[PDB]
């Protein structure tokens, strides 16, 4: 696994595919789903991302398909304004409504 979010296993191609879809919607000024993804990720957790902000979060799904407006699940891809990958985060293993980084 390139990224492990709890029990979910993601390759760098699964991440690139998810990011490309979130980035396109972001540029278009449109969102999908009841929680309106993609949307800004503030970095309250204080992850040390090596690319610049602003950051946006978009769901990445364990099933392998691109998020298509249903349940976002626990996992997210985080990307910035230049379509650079910041990281992959999850609610799995985090307390409250915080996130932890996938490893
Ligand atoms: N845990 C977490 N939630 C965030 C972050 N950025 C935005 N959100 C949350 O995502 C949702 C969409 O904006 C809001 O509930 C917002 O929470 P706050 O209301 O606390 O800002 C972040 O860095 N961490
Ligand atoms: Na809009
Ligand atoms: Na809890």
């Amino acid at each position: 696994c390139d990224y492990t979010c709890g029990s979910n296993c993601y390759s760098s191609s699964d991440v690139s595919t998810a990011q490309a879809a979130g980035y396109q919607l972001h540029e278009d000024g449109e969102t999908v789903g009841s929680n309106s993804y993609p949307h800004k990720y503030n970095n309250y957790e204080g992850f040390d991302f090596s690319v610049s902000s602003p950051y946006y979060e978009w769901p990445i799904l364990s099933s392998g398909d691109v998020y298509s407006g249903g349940s976002p699940g626990a996992d997210r891809v985080v990307f910035n304004e230049n379509n650079q990958l910041a990281g992959v985060i999850t609610h799995t293993g985090a307390s409250g409504n915080n996130f932890v980084e996938c490893t």
